[PDB]
């Protein structure tokens, strides 16, 4: 359905972009989202779709608007508005001033030298999945790598047990990949479910995981409240898992469809970390945003108070304003600039982590299994919304090719 545009909107910034549902998707979704780019389209326009909302189509605005937390509030973060009123996670839901003691207290869990200590149980981890794999000269590969990964470094610094990763796994997809059976709010309260007893057990017997850090912490000088610990816990297992699932499926896509960048990667792995950041670049795949707090002129655009605007962290990298041949990977680019990470008070806290995540993950996968391709006969089906990413993906190799190291 097409919203009716509201008379605050010139019909000239009208282009009925669908982030669900893109046209041509077909063709890769960051090229289904880059039409938004070409000439004729203005840096600030409507959509029709989704309720109705505006797009910053450019990296200049998509950044600016990320830095005006007092215009653009992340009260209501998510297209369409129903999801965005029902979200209480934090500190994502939050605004500075409040956001940032809340947002301190996230990166004692998650920041850099946390990192560091975690950094050769990531190896591990990662070794032991491409092992398991690699005699069978095949896989799906976000079903059978991506999707275990990041859940088991979850359960290893929230210090959850190895057996609730099906159930956690169940929970989280509910929310994540909607099928329309569930509202956000209902697959909210099924997550909640599971984490308020351990919460309650860990502020009355606290350890030194993750979860009995945030739970017995300090925010705004006082003790934080178990309903905060519960909506803080909530983003730390969701905000690490489809973003690099998704991520790492990107990735992997390109590297089996080009033989000469993977060959870069064998011959030169110190060329993989600059590797990493060109392709968060080129494959970046978040897109967010926030409401509107007061009537607000914009790049000369009327906004009015309570108006949605959808701001791609996507978009940035991508803008060739930013970034010359944006859809060209070179991993040797001397400036790669993005979003993709987001920008302003939220920029993600667990970046450090996903760096570590995507870096050993090609680098040992490089090592293992250095010949891959698409499977024979496939083509790779991509999706579109707050998190884009790949249906599945089939990979193939000869076993002969490989080493177990
Ligand atoms: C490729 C991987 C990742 C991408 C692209 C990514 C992207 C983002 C983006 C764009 C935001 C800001 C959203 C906004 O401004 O509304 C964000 C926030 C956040 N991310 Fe990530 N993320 C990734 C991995 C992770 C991981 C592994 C964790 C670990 C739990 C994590 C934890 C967080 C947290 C706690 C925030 C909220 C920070 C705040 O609100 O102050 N992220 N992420
Ligand atoms: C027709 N109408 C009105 C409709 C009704 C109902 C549903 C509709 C859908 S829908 O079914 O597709 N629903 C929208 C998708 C909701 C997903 C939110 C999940 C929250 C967890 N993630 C994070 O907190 C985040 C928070 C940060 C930013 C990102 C990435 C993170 O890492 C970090 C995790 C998200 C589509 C279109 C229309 C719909
Ligand atoms: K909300």
């Amino acid at each position: 359905n097409l919203a009716p545009l509201p008379p605050h909107v010139p019909e000239h910034l009208v282009f009925d972009f669908d982030m669900y549902n893109p046209s041509n998707l077909s063709a890769g979704v960051q090229e289904a989202w880059a039409v938004l780019q070409e000439s004729n389209v203005p840096d600030l326009v409507w959509t029709r779709c989704n309720g109705g909302h505006w797009i910053a189509t450019r990296g200049q605005l998509i950044r600016e608007a990320y830095e005006d937390y007092r215009h653009f509030s992340s009260e209501c973060p998510f297209i369409p508005r129903e999801a965005g009123e029902a979200y209480d996670f934090i500190p994502t839901s939050m605004d500075p001033p409040e956001q940032r003691q809340f947002r301190a207290l996230a990166n004692q869990v998650v920041g850099m030298p946390v990192v560091d200590k975690l950094e050769n149980r990531i190896q591990e981890l990662a070794c032991s999945l491409i092992e398991s794999l690699r005699p069978q000269g095949q896989c799906n590969f976000t079903e059978d790598y991506a999707e275990p990964f990041p859940i088991r470094i979850f359960m290893l610094l929230a210090g959850l047990p190895e057996e609730d990763i099906p159930h956690l796994k169940y929970l989280t997809d509910q929310m994540t990949r909607p099928d329309g059976s569930m509202t956000f709010a209902e697959a909210k309260e099924a997550l909640y479910d599971y984490l308020i007893p351990i919460i309650e057990q860990r502020r009355q017997k606290p350890g030194t995981d993750a979860i009995s850090i945030v739970a017995n912490g300090q925010v705004n000088g006082r003790p934080i409240t178990s309903d905060e610990a519960k909506r803080m816990c909530g983003l730390l297992l969701v905000g690490g898992l489809d973003t690099v699932v998704n991520f790492l499926s990107f990735s992997m896509e390109f590297l089996a469809k080009s033989p000469e960048h993977r060959q870069e990667l064998i011959e030169r792995p110190e060329r993989i970390p600059a590797a990493c950041e060109e392709l968060l670049r080129r494959f970046s795949l978040v897109a967010d945003g926030r409401i509107l707090t007061s009537d607000y002129e914009f790049h000369g655009v009327q906004l009015k108070k309570g108006d949605q605007i959808l701001l791609p962290q996507m978009l940035s990298g991508l803008d060739e304003r930013e970034n010359a041949a944006p859809m060209h990977v070179d991993f040797s680019r001397q400036k790669v600039s993005h979003t993709t990470f987001g920008h302003g008070s939220h920029l993600c806290l667990g970046q450090h982590l996903a760096r570590r995540e995507i870096i050993v993950t090609l680098k040992e996968w490089l090592t293992r299994i250095p010949d891959f391709s698409i499977a024979p006969g496939a083509q790779i089906q991509h999706k579109s919304g707050i998190v884009s990413g790949v249906q599945a993906l089939p990979l193939v190799w000869d076993p002969a090719t490989t080493k177990a190291v």
